[PDB]
């Protein structure tokens, strides 16, 4: 019988995780995107008008993931390569960067840069690749446009030609700024590192696909990922999911409305030494910040805990991988 593809228990602890997130936390909106490896079938998509496919918004530091992947496939990189990290880092071309928030400057993996998300850190591996080379990734990854679901009015994202971005835009687009995306792409997008490097274009209808990063570099930034639930990762505590090892990674973006909002974002693959759902999180708040940790992890803990039952998939036999930091 049943054409479409979304599991309707899965859909309902989305729903409801996702509206608790958005009150408790006093967002105006947010949105839930819930993939299963390997077939981009839609298992889940909260809130279920079409917000969740329409809605574009500046995704913050889930955007590191592209650039990561860029410096790596390049093989400009390593999870080993060492940066320093700084409260801020004044750039070549007069940009000052800064962190969150300040911290004693220190040397760092690439690693463990990702993993505490460092914008000073990211930046300085977003160096090591071009502008032209990041941007063809950026597009291989599916942004500025269309995941081509059968759903109505999916919206292309915004990603400007590289040949246009000035200073700021350089480093911006490297975290996740200057970029518009939806929830729908940016599942697709994590999508890829539980994929051997393969973007699978997203699919809500079953029925009386292109290599975006090698197998190898997917493997790895899969490997970074898995830093944000360790002690010091963004993720620590709140990204847990008891029994199942998680790759995740944290942004929490300014918006404008004058930029005044913030969009609090999370994309994670579970379980991560064998992913079996790619999951994307977003809740938007409107004059004042909200933490892709503090308001977005608890959705995909609650989604991923019951997914993990729903698919009968067992727990995590293997330790969640570390790099030395
Ligand atoms: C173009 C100017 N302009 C405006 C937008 N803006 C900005 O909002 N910066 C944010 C940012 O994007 N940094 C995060 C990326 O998300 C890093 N990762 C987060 C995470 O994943 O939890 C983090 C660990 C909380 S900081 C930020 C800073 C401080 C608090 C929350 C977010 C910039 O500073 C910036 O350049």
């Amino acid at each position: 019988q049943d054409p479409l593809t979304i599991n309707a228990d899965l859909q309902r602890v989305a729903e409801e995780s996702l509206n608790a997130a958005v009150k408790r936390v006093g967002g105006v909106w947010g949105s839930a995107a819930v993939l299963e490896i390997g077939t981009g079938r839609l298992l889940a998509l909260a809130p279920g008008g079409t917000r969740s496919v329409s809605a574009i918004y500046e995704p913050g530091s889930v955007g590191k993931l592209v650039t990561l992947a860029a410096a790596i496939d390049q093989k400009k990189v390593t999870p080993t390569s060492t940066f320093t990290v700084s409260s801020t880092r004044d750039m070549p071309n007069g940009e000052r960067i800064s962190d969150d928030s300040p911290h004693e400057t220190q040397d760092m993996t690439v690693a463990g840069i990702i993993a505490h998300s460092y914008n000073t850190g990211t930046v300085q591996i977003g160096d090591t690749v071009s502008d032209s080379v990041r941007y063809e990734y950026m597009q291989k990854f599916g942004w500025g446009a269309k995941t081509g679901i059968t759903l109505p009015s999916e919206e292309s994202g915004i990603l400007r030609p590289h040949t246009e971005w000035g200073d700021r835009d350089h480093y911006t687009t490297m975290f996740g700024q200057g970029v518009a995306v939806t929830t729908i792409q940016l599942a697709q997008m994590v999508a890829v590192f539980g994929q051997k490097g393969v973007l699978i274009p997203p699919r809500i209808i079953d029925g009386g696909s292109r290599q975006v990063v090698s197998e190898d570099t997917a493997q790895t930034v899969l490997n970074i990922m898995q830093g944000a639930t360790q002690p010091g990762g963004t993720a620590e505590g709140i990204g847990a999911v008891k029994g199942y090892n998680v790759a995740a990674k944290t942004g929490t973006a300014e918006n404008v409305g004058s930029l005044t909002d913030t969009a609090a974002t999370f994309t994670a693959l579970i379980p991560a030494e064998n992913p079996k759902i790619a999951v994307a999180v977003v809740i938007y708040k409107e004059n004042g910040t909200v933490y892709g940790s503090t308001a977005s992890a608890p959705v995909f803990v609650d989604i991923a805990q019951f997914a993990m039952r729903e698919m009968k998939i067992p727990p995590s036999t293997v330790p969640l991988y570390k790099y030395p930091w």
